[PDB]
């Protein structure tokens, strides 16, 4: 509806590129409200190649869905831009995607960030669910960083307009059935990926031959920082059969319960030393960068 | 809580973006220490107050600055005292109201204005529910967030430190009595450099001669653009009888009466097409920049 802008070509500006995934490539931009002078950061996604405007039509109903969401831990689609190729808007998150975070302050991070990530993918991908969207790309590098205390899922909806095989449920390597229950699979990868610290998953194992040794009931190691009971939860996550992995309802619960006791759940050397920020902290990052309402 | 503690060595100065009575305000970063991020600030290096000041007594003051919370005022967010005292707050890119209005002048919609008048009359109120009082309200020391949301800045600089006689209340001038109402003078000099998109107030006329031509009666001239029934609201504010003068829940109300009917209150040459942003343009703006929704826009 109102939700998504539709922007003119000339009212914003790419000034440096950010990356590029199989869809696309993301730039930090500036918007130029007409008629003022600010200049306004901004994400852009280019898609990877250009439209025929029939199949814009299809970009832009999407499009409207994905602007709708409503959710501290999704991200909204702001705007659209219909060019030969349709470039994105969406708000600019300058700390990245949570895969490079957690590498870069790899071992320096405590487990009450940790357990609280999971909690708070599992609330963005339990509404998810709640819409019915299917996300299909899953991953920590759909994670995006707003505040180190406050991460948001992005790019839901987008592979199905336009394959990660090492991240897919086996049904969708198999049969491309893409469901909620394969998003947990999905989940249960970007959980590994945290616990290890943005490790590869299936290190050295080529993607084509990722659903034999699934078939086979190999599943992604323990990471060493995780008791027996977060590793089940993963490992719950990877059941061949869909219906016996849990709800991401389930998983919010159990990873809430988890992140009240966190040195409990995860042993992590130095543990003592790392922190949850203080409550000054947290007023201070809110005010600059973060000013949504949350838990 | 309220009130972040920085050090030197997590904020840098990049511009200075001006400097008034009380000190040079710089467009700045904070780098958050183990971060690779650099977030805009504004940081604003006070000057030296005319009484000696403890390093515990201007933080004490800065606390209640930083303990503020109304979507109309501005909020401290931190401190550093080292060197100068520094203080953080957000960074605010289309700048102040009083450069706003010249910048678009002729090109504002009464919605807008009208609008404005109840945001900063609403600021000012809850200021006074605090028993703040601003001393250097104008056009100047409010912030636009976003075209649709305006911000009172500065407020408690004047009683902390040591100018603004075009905008002072006459007691204010002539035995320098500072209560909620002399701001609420303050407030109806704001207005009228709204109304006339930035003049300034007396222009031409030394501050020594406003207090003489005060009690003659003179007052700053009708602004083309309103009608009758603003003016009288102008007026009345700058009353010399300090308790006659309107209190700011009672501009309020007359300013949020007059936003339901724009047009009727003021006359502005192609007025039709500078309405409120659409539901789809305010959301954007929301979403990049103003995530405090509460614009506070009482629309025709
Ligand atoms: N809103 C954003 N703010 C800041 N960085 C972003 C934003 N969206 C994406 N990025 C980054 O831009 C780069 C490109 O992302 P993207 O095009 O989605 O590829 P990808 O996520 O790594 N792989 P995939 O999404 O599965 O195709 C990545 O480094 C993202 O972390
Ligand atoms: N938070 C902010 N974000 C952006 N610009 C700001 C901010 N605070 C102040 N400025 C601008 O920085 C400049 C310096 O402001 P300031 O030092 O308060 O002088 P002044 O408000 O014009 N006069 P006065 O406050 O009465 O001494 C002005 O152009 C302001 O508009
Ligand atoms: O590409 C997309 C995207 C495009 C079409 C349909 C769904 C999509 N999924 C999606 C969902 C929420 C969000 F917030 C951003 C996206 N994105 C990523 C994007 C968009 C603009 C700028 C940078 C990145
Ligand atoms: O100086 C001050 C300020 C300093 C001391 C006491 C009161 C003060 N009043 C005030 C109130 C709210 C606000 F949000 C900012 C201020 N400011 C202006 C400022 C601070 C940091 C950077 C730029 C400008
Ligand atoms: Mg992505
Ligand atoms: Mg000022």
């Amino acid at each position: 509806q109102a939700l998504l802008r539709i922007l003119k070509e000339t009212e914003f500006k790419k000034i440096k590129v950010l990356g590029s995934g199989a869809f696309g490539t993301v730039y930090k931009g500036l918007w130029i409200p007409e008629g003022e002078k600010v200049k306004i950061p901004v994400a852009i996604k280019e898609l990877r190649e250009a439209t025929s405007p029939k199949a814009n039509k299809e970009i832009l109903d999407e499009a409207y869905v994905m602007a709708s969401v409503d959710n501290p831990h999704v991200c909204r689609l702001l705007g659209i831009c219909l060019t030969s190729t349709v470039q994105l808007i969406m708000q600019l998150m300058p700390f990245g995607c949570l895969l490079d975070y957690v590498r870069e302050h790899k071992d320096n991070i405590g487990s009450q960030y940790l357990l609280n990530w999971c909690v708070q993918i599992a609330k963005g991908m339990n509404y998810l669910e709640d819409r019915r969207l299917v996300h299909r790309d899953l991953a920590a590098r759909n994670v995006l960083v707003k505040t180190p205390q406050h991460v948001k899922i992005t790019d839901f909806g987008l592979a199905k307009l336009l394959v990660p095989i090492k991240w897919m449920a086996l049904e969708s390597i198999l049969h491309r059935i893409y469901t909620h229950q394969s998003d947990v699979w999905s989940y249960g990868v970007t959980v590994w990926e945290l616990m290890t610290f943005g490790s590869k998953p299936y290190d050295g194992i080529p993607a084509s031959e990722i659903s034999s040794i699934l078939e086979k009931g190999e599943r992604l190691p323990q990471p060493p920082i995780c008791t027996i009971d977060v590793y089940m939860i993963m490992r719950k996550c990877w059941m061949i059969d869909a219906d016996s992995r849990p709800k991401f309802r389930e998983l919010i619960i159990e990873f809430s319960k988890m992140a009240r006791d966190p040195q409990r759940y995860l042993v992590i050397q130095g543990d003592e030393r790392m922190h949850l920020p203080s409550p000054t902290d947290s007023n201070f990052y809110r005010a600059l960068m973060d000013e949504e309402d949350m838990d």
